[PDB]
């Protein structure tokens, strides 16, 4: 059974990753949110405060099957100015488990940091334009290697079915999900 | 400037009533999520913690210009059991302001109640079979007079947009916040 972290840090778009989040966890897939904070309370980027199930720095040396990172303008700036989070994705990264950024976070996050190591990438609006070392690509949802990336908040369905298919390894059960919430897949 | 109620039970389903809420805001539409009882801290479906902004029992005289009632399974069986929620929206359905369930929230709240008032509407799955006198339509998204709502998480943007487009009364700004978003409306 797969496990995912999903990184909340303050002024993450909390649309992006709870839409995620609900579907990993219709799929019975362990998901953890992790506050990349002092404390498990993050608030969204549209002011809701939630409780993440656990810190970051708790959850250090744990090994995920898949890392997200959301968006949110300030969101993905404070994921790209903590230490423990460019570790935590390094070492993901290294280990070959998925990172999966959507929206903002391709550009902000690894981009910025020179992480994206020449991979193919979607990210939000031109964002792409300022980031020297990956492979911008105009699609919904874009995959190379263990790098998956959402393009935006329009695409999270896509994005997440993606990234369920691919740790499930089995459609059938990702399509069943699809079908009762009533998005074609 | 709108003003946008929307009710947080025990076990909402986070994904739509975020979605909802996150769309809403950023078209400057003013929201307030309310929970229902005694508490502000709700953990929803899919077990997230989220704080409400106030509470039902700080809003008895307050009318807004939209109430959404989010859907899950035990969060839609714990509005419809709860009087302070029949009398909310039994208020402003008389005022003519909106009402807004999305996926079981209109068999579960309104048609398990009597309150659909023969009106058009859609629900998740085969509920609509047990609701004595309403007129399932289905439909993403049906409109009927005051009553707006949404068939179910997979259709959540649509039910999002047109709910705001009718707030605005203006596809404009809205069809520019789905472009913005990646999604077609
Ligand atoms: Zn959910
Ligand atoms: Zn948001």
């Amino acid at each position: 059974m797969k496990k995912v972290a999903v990184l909340l840090a303050p002024g993450f778009e909390e649309a992006e990753a709870i839409v995620t989040l609900d579907i990993l966890r219709r799929l019975h897939i362990d998901v953890e949110t992790l506050a990349c904070a002092e404390s498990r309370a993050v608030v969204s980027y549209h002011d809701i405060p939630m409780v993440a199930d656990s810190t970051l720095s708790e959850r250090q040396q744990a090994l995920f099957d898949a890392v997200v990172l959301p968006g949110g303008p300030q969101g993905s700036a404070n994921l790209a100015a903590n230490p423990a989070v460019i570790a935590f994705v390094a070492r993901h990264d290294a280990a070959g488990k998925l990172i999966c950024p959507i929206a903002s976070a391709a550009a902000r996050v690894l981009g910025a940091h020179g992480l994206l190591k020449g991979r193919r990438y979607v990210c939000s609006g031109d964002l792409w334009k300022a980031v020297p070392e990956g492979v911008y690509v105009d699609a919904p949802v874009v995959e190379d290697g263990n790098l998956i990336s959402g393009k935006g908040l329009g695409h999270v369905f896509d994005f997440a079915l993606t990234l369920s298919a691919r740790l499930l390894g089995d459609d059938a059960p990702v399509r069943e999900q699809a079908e009762h919430i009533y998005y074609p897949w």
